[PDB]
């Protein structure tokens, strides 16, 4: 099967941990900048990495049961099936936002009810003894006082994270899955600066919520969701150390620069100098496939 | 070029329990019939034709689906929308901005704030109201009404539905997931509605792809919102725009552990599946959700299928 990215214009596109659409195209304010995202983490020959779904429609996503009086909600896979513990570091879809407070809108489910709101708001924080996906659960900040039973739901807006307090939010990074006494078990492997004037590219969408900055909550990630879909479907096998892509204006058929698709399923590109790079470009630009290349190719700079 | 004319029509290789409901962002938990077998629809999402042409106020990704965005002055109750990327919504051209939701006979319980983030505390969550079926629900024209006056900062919001319960009017009335909302006015018809989807007759039936959404209705059951295509295919056929070589394609729901064709199904070039059901009480309901579509060939809109179920 011959390699190929999805023919669909980048801000049309969304963003692989949360659903939204793409609203830019950006290198880490931080040259030096580490990441380890849970979601958006695909092999570009369709294996899934971390805690990333297939699709958007599991994606960010948190159900378990709780019961009634109880801090704690036992987590399962979001379509209710048993979560297996020491096998991922959570459930598929599990939310990867670290570095912030969680205040999140559950429901019990399914209806079984003729009437009545059946939301309830509840607040996690990340950095806590409680806060153990891995393990199979998580603490809310208080007692729920609402009916036992299997709750459905997702993270509705993020604050600035209570402990250490003060401290900002830092979408950059993953909570801590594990406990103090077990590591979270596959763990989406970290990425790094790839040096040799390459640097990552991040697809940023924003998220509501305050911080310190008084500014959008900007969240980074690795790859388009539809791109992680058409990898899962499509299982090409990866040829080269990577995959060339040209970003053209469909428009006028011009190239707008060259990138390169690791088999890791990330992107990097060389940055003209200071002030250059892939946030200097239109979003209405679509990525697509040239060639397999290897380790000396050099990219022409952005 | 000779390769895009030639490309060979496709759907995606995911298992159905793994696909998305294409009129919410949800995963796909079933297969039904309509329980009116007469029963005609008009979804305005989820309706794409298969050579990738979008309609209605379809997005081509779950992006943009079921969201809302517009602008609202302090004290007022008028929501005048936009586009969800915040551009002018182009009224008379659409039914309504690109993922405005359709869900018609029901009332809308939404969650909205106020964008772009220019705060450093505060939960900026506002819960707003929405009846569907009065004379302020008019998104044709660029604007929905709330039920209270908003009395919270002038500004531009985005949100979505969060949860449906029955529409206040007729009071006693149930939530009607198979019908979409009125769009314009008495004075002025909604322009660009998706056409309606017929049922096939001759023995074949429409298949519904089901996800539950959040709320009560007069059943005490689910708020299953049926929709005619998953998000996938749709994103899918935008991205290859595969030419329509035949009157329907053929496909087999496949079990992927026994390679065994579990049903037999038309895909139709309007963006719609059909099956037939092997008798009263049988249908696609009954098959697993494991499954997964394949493509077989081009049929004549005549080709028989074999039925599905067991009665
Ligand atoms: C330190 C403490 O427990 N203070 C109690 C008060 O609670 C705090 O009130 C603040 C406004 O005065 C604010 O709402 C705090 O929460 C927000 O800000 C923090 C930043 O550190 C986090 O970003 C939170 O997620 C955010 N939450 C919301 C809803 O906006 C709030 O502190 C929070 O809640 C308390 C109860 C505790 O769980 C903290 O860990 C948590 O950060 C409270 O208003 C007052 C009266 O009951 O009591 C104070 O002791
Ligand atoms: C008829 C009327 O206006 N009654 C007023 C009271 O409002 C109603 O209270 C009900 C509970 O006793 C219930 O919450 C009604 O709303 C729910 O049910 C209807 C269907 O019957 C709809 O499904 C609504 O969407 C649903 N809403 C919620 C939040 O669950 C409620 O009527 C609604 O709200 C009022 C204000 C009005 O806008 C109605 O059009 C709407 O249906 C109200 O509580 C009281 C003042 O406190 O005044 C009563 O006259
Ligand atoms: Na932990
Ligand atoms: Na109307």
């Amino acid at each position: 099967r011959a390699f190929t990215v999805p023919n669909i214009p980048l801000q049309t596109l969304s963003n692989s941990r949360f659903p939204s659409l793409i609203q830019g195209m950006i290198l880490s304010p931080d040259a030096s900048q580490v990441v380890q995202f849970q979601n958006g983490r695909c092999l570009i020959d369709g294996q899934l990495l971390g805690t990333t779904p297939a699709t958007s429609g599991q994606l960010f996503r948190v159900r378990g049961k709780i019961n009634q009086g109880a801090r704690t909600l036992n987590l399962t896979e979001v379509d209710g099936k048993p979560f297996m513990a020491f096998d991922s570091p959570a459930p598929v879809g599990f939310p990867d936002f670290g570095k912030c407070d969680w205040h999140m809108r559950i429901s019990k489910t399914p209806n079984n009810t003729s009437s009545g709101d059946p939301m309830r708001s509840v607040s996690v924080q990340t950095n806590v003894q409680g806060f153990v996906p891995h393990l199979g659960s998580i603490q809310f900040d208080e007692v729920f006082n609402h009916p036992t039973g299997d709750y459905i739901g997702t993270i509705e807006w993020i604050s600035q994270p209570s402990t250490p307090p003060g401290t900002d939010i830092n979408l950059w990074e993953i909570p801590d899955y594990g406990s103090s006494l077990s590591q979270a078990a596959n763990l989406a492997p970290p990425v790094f600066p790839p040096g040799f004037g390459e640097a990552l590219v991040y697809f940023v969408s924003a998220f509501p919520g305050p911080n310190n900055r008084s500014a959008p909550n900007d969240v980074p990630c690795l790859l388009p969701q539809e791109y992680i879909t058409h990898f899962v479907s499509e299982q090409a096998p990866t040829m080269g150390d990577a995959a060339l892509l040209h970003y053209v204006d469909p428009d006028t058929n011009r190239n707008l620069g060259e990138f390169k698709l690791y088999p890791g399923g990330y992107l990097t590109c060389v940055p003209n100098g200071v002030g250059a790079g892939p946030q200097q470009l239109p979003l209405n630009g679509v990525f697509l496939f040239v060639s397999w290349v290897s380790r000396f190719y050099q990219l022409k700079p952005v």
